[PDB]
């Protein structure tokens, strides 16, 4: 399977930036800091996690659509819907949002990745586009909140945090909405790319959404109560 590089490099990068904030963590004592260290070190242990599980040829299944059987990871979704809702927390805990906004996040965002995966494992090439759609219109509900409506919560906190939260707004933004496109292109949707070219740019989309997320949030005095 030519994806297999990816997929260990994918596994080397999350596995060693989850011990990275874990080592970075020890030195911090303060209560506010450590849930931001527990839940960005935690988002990398999952997604190593199901990245071995693909490597190891677990959580792949057949799915026939286009007059051919087409590999599916479905691992992958597993571990989106895990680690997309532990990343908007990180941000939802940043601006101090309320829980029914975090309900309705968490909501949403189960929405993107569960019918990402209804569309996936869609037998008729057509639907796998009705889900597709589905999905990117729940993606741009929460880059909505997080844009506009988690923006105007920062700008009503201390200037360290508005600062902090713009930047982690504006990187989301740009990584999230590579993905629908990524899936479009890919064996996923119309198949302009092969396997291991998805599995590459997915690969390099979630070590930056990972890791270099919880770089720029973990290096900030915002997460300092
Ligand atoms: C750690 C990985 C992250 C930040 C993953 C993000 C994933 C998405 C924003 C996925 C969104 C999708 C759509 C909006 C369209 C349909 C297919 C998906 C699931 C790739
Ligand atoms: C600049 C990046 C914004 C991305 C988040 C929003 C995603 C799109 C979702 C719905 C459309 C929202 C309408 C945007 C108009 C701008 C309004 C304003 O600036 O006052
Ligand atoms: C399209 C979405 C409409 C239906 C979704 C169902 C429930 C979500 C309602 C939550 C309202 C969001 C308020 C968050 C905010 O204050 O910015
Ligand atoms: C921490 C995860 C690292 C996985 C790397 C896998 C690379 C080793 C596989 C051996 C390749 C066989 C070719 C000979
Ligand atoms: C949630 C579980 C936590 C996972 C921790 C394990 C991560 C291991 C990181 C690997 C380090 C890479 C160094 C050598 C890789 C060689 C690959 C060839
Ligand atoms: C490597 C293993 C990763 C552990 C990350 C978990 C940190 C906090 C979890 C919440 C309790
Ligand atoms: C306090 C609020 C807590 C929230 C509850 C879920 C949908 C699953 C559908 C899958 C079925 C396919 C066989
Ligand atoms: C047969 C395919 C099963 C699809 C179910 C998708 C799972 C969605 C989970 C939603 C969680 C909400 C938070
Ligand atoms: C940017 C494109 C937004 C419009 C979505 C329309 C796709 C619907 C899929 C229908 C399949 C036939
Ligand atoms: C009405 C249609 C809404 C679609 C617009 C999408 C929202 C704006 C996001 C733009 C961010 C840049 C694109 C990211 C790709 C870069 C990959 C790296
Ligand atoms: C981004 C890099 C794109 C490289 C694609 C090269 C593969 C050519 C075969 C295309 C058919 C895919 C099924
Ligand atoms: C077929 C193409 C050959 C390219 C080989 C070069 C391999 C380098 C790709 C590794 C990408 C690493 C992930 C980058 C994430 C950046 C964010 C860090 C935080
Ligand atoms: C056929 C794979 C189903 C995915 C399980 C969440
Ligand atoms: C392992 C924690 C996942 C909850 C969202
Ligand atoms: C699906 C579009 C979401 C934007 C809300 C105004
Ligand atoms: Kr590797
Ligand atoms: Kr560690
Ligand atoms: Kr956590
Ligand atoms: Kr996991
Ligand atoms: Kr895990
Ligand atoms: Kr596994
Ligand atoms: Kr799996
Ligand atoms: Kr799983
Ligand atoms: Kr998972
Ligand atoms: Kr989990
Ligand atoms: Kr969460
Ligand atoms: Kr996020
Ligand atoms: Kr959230
Ligand atoms: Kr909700
Ligand atoms: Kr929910
Ligand atoms: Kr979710
Ligand atoms: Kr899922
Ligand atoms: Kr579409
Ligand atoms: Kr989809
Ligand atoms: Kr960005
Ligand atoms: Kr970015
Ligand atoms: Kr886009
Ligand atoms: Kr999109
Ligand atoms: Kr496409
Ligand atoms: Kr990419
Ligand atoms: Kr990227
Ligand atoms: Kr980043
Ligand atoms: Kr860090």
């Amino acid at each position: 399977r030519p994806e297999w590089i990816w997929l260990a490099l994918g596994a080397a990068l999350m596995g060693l930036g989850a011990l990275y904030f874990l080592v970075k963590g020890m030195g911090v004592s303060d209560p506010d800091a450590k849930k931001f260290y527990a839940i960005t070190a935690l988002v990398p242990a999952i997604a190593f996690t199901m990245y071995l599980s693909m490597l190891l040829g677990y959580g792949l299944t057949m799915v026939p659509f286009g007059g051919e059987q087409n590999p599916i990871y479905w691992a992958r979704y597993a571990d989106w819907l895990f680690t997309t809702p532990l990343l908007l927390l990180d941000l939802a805990l940043l601006v101090d949002a309320d829980q029914g906004t975090i309900l309705a996040l968490v909501g949403a965002d189960g929405i993107m990745i569960g019918t990402g995966l209804v569309g996936a494992l869609t037998k008729v090439y057509s639907y796998r586009f009705v889900w597709w759609a589905i999905s990117t219109a729940a993606m741009l509900y929460i880059l909505y909140v997080l844009f506009f409506g988690f923006t105007s919560k920062a700008e009503s906190m201390r200037p360290e945090v508005a600062s902090t939260f713009k930047v982690l707004r504006n990187v989301t933004v740009v990584l999230w909405s590579a993905y629908p496109v990524v899936w479009l292109i890919g064996s996923e949707g119309a198949g302009i790319v092969p396997l291991n070219i998805e599995t590459l740019l997915f690969m390099v989309l979630d070590v930056s959404a990972k890791v270099g997320f919880g770089l720029i949030l973990l290096r900030s005095r915002a997460i300092f109560g």
